[PDB]
């Protein structure tokens, strides 16, 4: 089994990149705020419905003129674990499983996670805040293995009927209360706010809606317009609150959609909404879920690098000024000149700057037209994608970190973590 670990470690070496000196260590020991946008797809960005911008605040952030760097070609890489897969990848630079949920199935594996590294190297205390109860997706168990210090679950919020919809706490109260909790925390902290309202079936009380539904006839697509607008407004107010609390200017703030909200089941209505037939290639394009990052002392902008959620962990570590040569990671630093511009998807599809590979066919990104002459780098890229997924699965299935005596990582004792019931 130690030999199995060795094979994976060796495999991860070639892709390693050097930090961009413009960005290396610039965020050392600064608070990091990580904002999860449930089911958020960037087709929403700049989209109007009945003349109204669905997501006006995120539209401003996506302009690059509001201190955030926006990545318009940024993809989730999730599978059946949905939010839990995104979390898994964001904090480990590993893939979830091809079937089922890594959180649910591998919750007591050994990990060398981002929050644990930040704690060990720079004294960060980490938290997750979320308006659902802690054992959903096995988070209670998994977070102890990741080395997360605090988990403000639903017991930390007022879950009365007036404050809930669908799965639990409404995003507006969630963000308001969460900002108040964050203001009371000791620095440096690494805080992850997981939202909830923009979740299937995308239902919102009329009293809470500020935009009318689209009129495609598909209740899922039509409702999504309302819950997406609601989330955008919740986020806008949250950023205001950060500014009032002195938590904006000197924080790294990242925002990301966890995975697609609208499946191929809704192709008829999505063609109406977007004014284009949803071919397999087009659906792949619609898996863009976005990344926005504000870094103190750095201007915003638009960065067109094709990238996936596996890339976030090495990016954050390099921003903090941490050497990552000994970490087993599949992603590479977004700001590094050598960033590997290949994005594996869980089903074996993938995308690059020039083309996408979808259900065994190659399409040019320019026009989504079929490519019949194999690109020069296709076999190389296809092999990387297949082997990335297999090597990652080997870590999970063999629980391979058990065998890793990492010079730059002290083994986590999960029993040292406990998440107490909140005051509400
Ligand atoms: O994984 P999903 O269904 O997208 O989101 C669910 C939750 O985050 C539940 O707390
Ligand atoms: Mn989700």
């Amino acid at each position: 089994s130690e030999d199995d670990l060795t094979k994976v470690l060796n495999y991860t070496k070639q892709r390693q990149t050097e930090p961009n000196p413009e960005y290396y260590g610039v965020a050392k020991k600064k608070n990091i705020i990580k904002i999860h946008l449930e089911s958020f797809q960037t087709f929403l960005i700049n989209k109007k419905v009945n003349g109204k911008e669905v997501t006006p605040f995120l539209n401003k952030l996506s302009s690059g003129k509001e201190q955030f760097t926006y990545f318009p070609n940024f993809f989730h890489q999730t599978g059946q674990g949905k939010t839990s897969d995104s979390e898994f990848t964001m904090d480990n630079s590993l893939y979830g499983l091809p079937q089922g949920s890594a959180f649910s199935l591998k919750g007591d594996n050994t990990y060398q996670s981002l929050p644990a590294i930040l704690d060990q190297k720079q004294g960060y205390k980490s938290d997750v805040m979320h308006g659902d109860y802690k054992t959903f997706w096995n988070r209670d168990q998994v977070y102890k293995h990741f080395g997360i210090d605090k988990f403000y679950d639903a017991t930390y919020y007022d879950m009365s009927d007036k404050n809930v919809v669908n799965l639990g706490l409404k995003d507006k109260i969630f963000f308001k209360d969460s900002a108040n909790y964050q203001a009371k925390m000791k620095s440096p902290f690494y805080s992850h706010l997981i939202t909830l309202t923009n979740h299937y079936p995308f239902t919102l009380d009329e009293k809470d809606a500020t935009i009318e539904k689209s009129n495609t006839g598909d209740a899922t697509v039509d409702g999504y317009i309302q819950t997406a607008r609601y989330l955008d407004e919740a986020l806008e107010e949250y950023i205001n609150d950060l500014k009032k609390k002195g938590l904006y200017d000197n924080s790294v703030i990242m925002i990301y959609g966890d995975h697609y909200g609208i499946s191929e089941n809704h192709n008829n209505a999505m063609e109406k909404l977007l004014g284009e037939k949803i071919t397999p290639a087009k659906f792949t394009d619609l898996n863009r879920t976005g990344f926005w990052i504000k870094i103190p002392g750095k201007s915003g902008g638009i960065n067109n690098e094709y990238a996936g959620q596996v890339d976030v962990m090495p990016t954050i570590l390099h921003l903090a000024g941490i050497d990552t040569k000994n970490y087993l990671m599949f992603g590479t630093d977004l700001f590094s000149k050598g960033h590997n511009q290949v994005v594996p998807f869980r089903n074996g599809d993938f995308i690059t700057k020039d083309y996408k590979y979808v259900n065994g066919k190659i399409y040019s990104n320019k026009n989504n037209e079929l490519i019949t002459t194999q690109p020069a780098d296709f076999e190389k890229n296809k092999k990387q994608v297949e082997k990335d997924l297999e090597m990652s699965d080997n870590v999970l299935n063999g629980d391979l970190f058990r065998f890793y005596k990492n010079p730059d990582f002290k083994k986590v004792n999960p029993s040292k973590y406990k998440y107490e019931t909140g005051p509400k």
